[PDB]
């Protein structure tokens, strides 16, 4: 029950940043904004689903895009 507790915990850190790296795509390629957007609904959906392996692959798929969006402000 630890990972799973661990991995929402997560999860819900990533998604407290959602906003701020939305927003912040508004200076990017609207690629960015598009993909960030289907990446933090799915990512939301997998937190209140609760399962591990949802959870698992919305962590996956968010970080990616705010890795991508880190470089790309740089």
């Amino acid at each position: 029950e630890y990972q799973n507790e661990k991995l929402a915990n997560e999860l819900k850190s990533l998604l407290d940043e959602l906003n701020v790296n939305e927003l912040a795509t508004g200076s990017l390629n609207t690629y960015y904004k598009r993909t960030i957007k289907i990446s933090g609904q799915k990512a939301m959906y997998a937190l209140k689903s609760k399962d591990f392996k949802k959870m698992s692959e919305a962590k996956y798929q968010l970080q990616k895009i705010y890795n991508e969006i880190d470089e790309a402000l740089k």
